[PDB]
């Protein structure tokens, strides 16, 4: 059983974020055809999600559409 959303990275690379901007820390990279799952809303074009235990956000125009 699953219910998290899938979301895929589209650009060749994203910045993951520890907040909803570029002015905060890059808790990593992700590339191209990595997935992220999300259970969150969209909001003002960053997606909050879990990476590596931590709160963390992303980009979401480098992202493809729900899965
Ligand atoms: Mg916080």
């Amino acid at each position: 059983e699953f219910t998290k959303d899938i979301y895929h990275v589209t650009a060749d690379l994203l910045n993951v974020r520890s907040e909803s901007n570029t002015e905060s820390k890059i808790l990593g990279r992700l590339k191209k055809d990595d997935v992220i799952e999300s259970t969150n809303q969209v909001k003002d074009g960053w997606l909050q999600f879990e990476y590596k235990g931590k709160t963390a956000y992303v980009n979401v125009s480098f992202l493809s559409s729900k899965a």
